[PDB]
């Protein structure tokens, strides 16, 4: 067993370096020459709010089993992940670090990290992917609380105490750090915004957005308070171990190319827990950039009818075979989880839910986009380039066949081609406001 | 006195029509030829939401005194305003209509309408303006509730009872209809949005804006409920007569040029009343196309925040505005709340610069604005056409010299020319985040460098840092400058 500072990084990253000519993004989708240049404990900026830095963190907290899962991870990045945990965490709070080597090409990527204090390595036989690899890691953990990280993260100062404080207080909380960004081309560590919450559109791809100005204003008194989130990124969180178990771990027939965020985020909220982002906890993550099977498996279990709006948004998924899900279904009733309606209403109210529009989003043409120009009733309407967007470029075509923004409708004021169209109050039976898929007017 | 239906509109109107060749816009800045063709009680669409078409008010509502003030109004428009009040309002709720002719060139405009049932006319002596004219009318009013309208309005079906119900239930409510649009060219009557709230930017110019999504969401249960509003348009409103008096009427030193929304809206909210837009009340208004009145409002009500207005309108700082003691004494007497309380509780969606911000608002290059492009940390930044809806075009230049949006800051990741700037978490100690306005706030340069913000690759990669130079791609001005 070696203490982390005495581990031989030069040797370990030694023979795996990018060879002249070869493509540094090739193995990984990030720049390995840049990764390999970094020391395993390289200094990173303290990105935490000023208030965190003056906090006295409790350390009379339950220890954690840190589970890190990986498949042909760059050696420099894997080691850097492990050492950030060991350097930045109170040693009595790290029971162990469990590395699940999920079929890497050189088992030595993992096994060599086995000489480090607290690290134990489990190797999969075939490639099982992230979700089952985590379940296995979790099954082997000896501590009361689980911490899951990706194999290309860098923990910041006092990242762990604020997370464990939460779950030690109430074991139904599944909590996450603010995920700082490590740039995939130059490996600079970048402070993220603390004003974000996790969410998604009806295609179900995870996305961030800012809290509303009202939510921010409500936090002014304690701006480092926990943030409740509809969904976690999924790569990094901490969860009470028995809670992870009792709620059903992860779905064992998910495969990769999987969204580790989706199903667990719905289950936790519907089945009585909460998801939080904890501002004082900062961990960096290298961000970069068939899939449908896993998403299907989540939707079919958790969303009830609103699953329809997903298939609406992504018809391309309607017949990807997704397999047997009965044991996941049994699980939901066994737990007496609330319905998806409740989650939309209570957890993600700000998600736009459809219903009977013929069409939504922007009216393109094809560089530009229909735009109110900020005009109201009796104003002309126009185009700007598409910004992607929302606001004055968002429109609906209604069951009633109107083209509307808020309650204003494009109105044929004068049939004479091609005089100007106008915004006017939407009128269910006004015929000057009816449009069909087949500014000013013309033939 | 004459039944409104018995009034001869052709005699009244016909005596002032536009003649051969003469500009039909000259007199009023609207098309008088189109106005004059209309019947005095012309049919207008019912723009009210279907859910109005019950609906909800007591049986013993209080009568109102309607006050309409005018200077050289087009006779046809004036007459339609009066007949629409008479035609659309239950007769027992109209105690009287008081016309204040604020020194119109021809006194017959008003005096001939004095033959109509319930109308009485007062002529100003001299040109007093709308505010002083309104106080004169209100002082004459015999009923318990005041209704103010402009002289180019057309009331719609059951416009009055929902206004009267609000104030009969709580006399500290000052209430307005949804104001429908009467087009100044063709005089067509156009239904307005019901999703608006009144407001203003730091230049103190009134504007509408859509409610927030959460506000809309909280109205699912009753989409025609009252709408609380930080500011009223000011032309049209109903107010308990005694409450109008007790609260200080209007500031009697306001002149012609105002501006009638501002001072009263701040005073009502700060002194414990409220302002509402009532969706089931619909009235049309002919819309068409100075700092003394605004200063008198800012100096009395705004406390330190008046400084943002002066920032926005630096020329206002010179302008005489007269004596405000009486108003400050009114403010103390009524125990009004500070402007800070108003911004927090009444209008939290106005975004307010930090006390030590150096500049604020949009950062404009011609008609384009610095836009985050929906990006977050480690993302590039760019420009779009300035849309004045804020959001991704909202910025501040802070005490710490950063250009910031939410808690992200423009960061110079590489000093090499043509290097892209990036959004990173603001950190006070980060020298890469420090920027300064130069050359009369026409450009932004990275502190301690020869590098300036540049748009040349806006659309093919992002904004960059580039050697400072005459290029127009390096011009940037904040809309607000402290
Ligand atoms: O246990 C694992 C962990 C990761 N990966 C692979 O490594 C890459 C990164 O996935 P991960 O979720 O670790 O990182 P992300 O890029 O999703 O943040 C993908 O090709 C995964 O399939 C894997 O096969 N098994
Ligand atoms: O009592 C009045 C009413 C109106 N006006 C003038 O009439 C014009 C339009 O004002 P109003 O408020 O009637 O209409 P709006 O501002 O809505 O167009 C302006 O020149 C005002 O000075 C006036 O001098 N005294
Ligand atoms: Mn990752
Ligand atoms: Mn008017």
């Amino acid at each position: 067993k070696v203490r982390w500072p005495d581990f031989n990084q030069e040797a370990y990253v030694g023979g795996t370096m990018v060879r002249s000519g070869q493509d540094p993004y090739a193995r990984n989708k990030f720049n390995q020459v840049e990764s390999d240049k970094l020391r395993m404990d390289r200094a990173i900026p303290d990105t935490r709010h000023d208030q965190c830095q003056r906090k006295q963190w409790r350390v009379d907290l339950p220890a954690t089993s840190v589970v890190i899962t990986f498949h042909n991870e760059a050696r420099s990045a894997l080691l850097r992940t492990v050492v950030s945990v060991l350097k930045k965490s109170p040693p009595h709070l790290i029971k162990e670090i469990i590395l699940v080597d999920d079929y890497s090409n050189d088992p030595e990527d993992g096994a060599l990290l086995g000489k480090i204090e607290k690290v134990r390595v489990l190797r999969n036989d075939r490639r099982e992917g992230l979700m089952r690899s985590r379940v296995r890691g979790a099954d082997a953990a000896q501590a009361k609380v689980l911490t899951f990280l990706d194999s290309h993260c860098e923990c910041n100062e006092h990242w762990l105490e604020p997370l464990l404080e939460r779950v030690a207080e109430d074991r139904t909380r599944v909590v996450s750090p603010i995920i700082d960004v490590i740039n995939m081309d130059n490996f600079q560590y970048v402070g993220a915004s603390a004003d974000l919450k996790g969410g998604f559109d009806w295609n179900l791809v995870f996305k961030w957005d800012y809290m509303t100005p009202e939510q921010r204003r409500s936090r002014q008194g304690n701006p480092v308070a926990p943030i409740k989130t509809p969904m976690i990124a999924g790569g990094l969180f901490v969860m009470d171990k028995f809670y992870f178990e009792e709620l059903g771990k992860y779905d064992m027939m998910m495969d990769v190319w999987g969204g580790e965020n989706l199903e667990i985020s719905f289950r936790v909220w519907q089945c009585g827990g909460s998801l939080e982002i904890i501002p004082c906890s900062r961990v960096g993550h290298v961000f970069r950039k068939v899939f449908a099977r896993n998403t299907r498996r989540a939707a079919e279990v958790w969303m009830d009818e609103y699953k329809n709006f997903y298939y609406a948004a992504v018809p391309s998924a309607r017949n990807v075979p997704y397999g047997n899900i009965q044991s996941r279904l049994e699980l939901r009733k066994k737990l007496s989880c609330k319905p998806f309606k409740w989650y939309l209403e209570n957890v993600y109210p700000e998600l736009r839910v459809p219903d009977q529009d013929i069409a939504f989003g922007a009216l393109q043409q094809g560089t530009n986009c229909l735009d109110t120009l900020g005009h109201f009733a009796d104003g002309v309407v126009g185009v700007y380039e598409c910004h992607n967007a929302g606001g004055n470029q968002e429109w609906a075509l209604t069951k009633e066949k109107s083209v509307k923004h808020m309650d204003l409708c494009l109105t044929v004021v004068d049939r004479a081609p091609g005089s100007l169209i106008k915004l006017q109050g939407c009128r269910e039976d006004d015929s000057r406001q009816k449009w069909e898929q087949i500014l000013s007017v013309e033939v």
